[PDB]
């Protein structure tokens, strides 16, 4: 069995020091995609034990190998989102806990929750969205579509699974009211990375960081893990262009993938869906400005610390505007032929 020896050596060799993963591993210009993804369960280890997760919760380690474990292998391969997607997700929060001293804003196990929910919040994603749920009375829409955030419904519920699976309750040590308070909190998060969530509640999060964050008013604290969570989840724009072009076109495989699936069933996909009428950098800068520049400046707005990051967004968000000339075809295709035509 794989998982068997795999646990066995996470279990049993120790937990690397971060810095051992890699010298610029804290760091926000780093790349954690960069990292194979043989190696990340044990990164997920080394990032819990250097935020002291571990040691101020009490994780029982053989408890927790099997949880990471388990939480890698909820995850199916799409294109974009899969393990590494959630990964990377999760090595963001851990920078945020580095770079902007989350422990002025959040409780420990606000920030304990949040890294966990980035770990689980795209658990078995199938490639589509939401509306495709529904529109395929797929078995997910049947348990979730009246109460709307479907797969992530679905995402937080493989979460309690897990959690359910013997041997993997990383917290079924704590007491019953923090444990109800983490789920709470898992319940939360994971549903905020529903973007229609976000974009509903972004005049609230504009209302908080203009007045300012309140660390005693407990709708700011959910707000402030709504936001911090969306950046998580948004974050692969916030690393240098090639990052965003290559999970661009991980992410239009996955979308056109799904438009393919639903002219297979007589529905007209979105245009970000459909690969006949889908023009990749108008819809990039539209996704840049309209949603992930905003995120951003509103991190700015209330972390300072977190400049450099909105400033990427931009930087990113311009190149595609300089690239777009490159999607007209110039001359004649490499191949020397008009053949494409008909
Ligand atoms: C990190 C990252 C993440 C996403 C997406 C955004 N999402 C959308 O629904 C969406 C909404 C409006 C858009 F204009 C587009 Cl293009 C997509 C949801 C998702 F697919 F889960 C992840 N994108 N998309 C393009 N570059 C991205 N970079
Ligand atoms: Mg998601
Ligand atoms: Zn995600």
């Amino acid at each position: 069995s794989a998982m068997d020896d795999e646990y066995t050596k996470l279990l049993h060799d120790g937990i690397q020091p971060v810095a051992a993963i890699d010298s610029n591993f804290a760091s926000f210009t780093y790349t954690p995609r960069s990292l194979p993804e043989d190696d990340t369960s044990m990164a997920i280890l080394s990032m819990l034990q250097d935020m002291n997760f571990i040691n101020n919760y009490k994780i029982d380690c053989p408890t927790l190998a099997r949880f990471c474990l388990m939480v890698k292998k909820g995850y199916r391969d799409p294109p974009y989102h899969n393990w590494m997607h959630a990964f990377s997700v999760s090595h963001f929060c851990y920078l945020l806990y580095k770079n902007l001293e989350l422990t002025n804003y959040l409780e420990d196990i606000e920030i304990f929750a949040l890294f966990i929910s980035c770990m689980c919040h795209d658990l078995d994603h199938r490639g589509t969205n939401n509306s495709f749920q529904v529109a395929s009375k797929s078995v997910l829409a049947a348990l979730y579509s009246s109460e709307g955030s479907v797969m992530e419904r679905h995402h937080f519920a493989q979460a309690i699974a897990i959690l359910n699976t013997h041997g993997c309750n990383i917290f079924d040590h704590f007491s019953r009211k923090d444990y109800q308070r983490m789920l709470d909190l898992m319940r939360d998060i994971i549903l905020a990375t529903d973007l229609a969530h976000h974009l509903r509640i972004f005049k609230d999060l504009q209302k908080m960081a203009e007045v300012g964050y309140d660390r005693n008013n407990k709708q700011h604290h959910r707000l402030l893990l709504c936001l911090l969570m969306t950046s998580c989840d948004l974050s692969d724009q916030t690393k240098g262009w090639k990052t965003t072009r290559k999970i661009a076109e991980l992410i239009y495989k996955e979308f056109f993938s799904q438009g393919d699936l639903e002219k297979a069933m007589g529905n007209r996909p979105m245009e970000m869906m459909d690969r006949e009428k889908a023009y990749i950098p108008e819809l990039q800068i539209s996704f840049m400005e309209h949603i992930a520049m905003p995120i951003y400046k509103l991190l700015q707005d209330l972390f300072p610390k977190a400049a450099e990051l909105y400033e990427r967004v931009a930087s990113n968000r311009e190149h595609w505007t300089k690239v777009s000339h490159k999607f007209t075809i110039r001359g004649l295709p490499s191949n020397n032929s008009l053949d494409f035509l008909d």
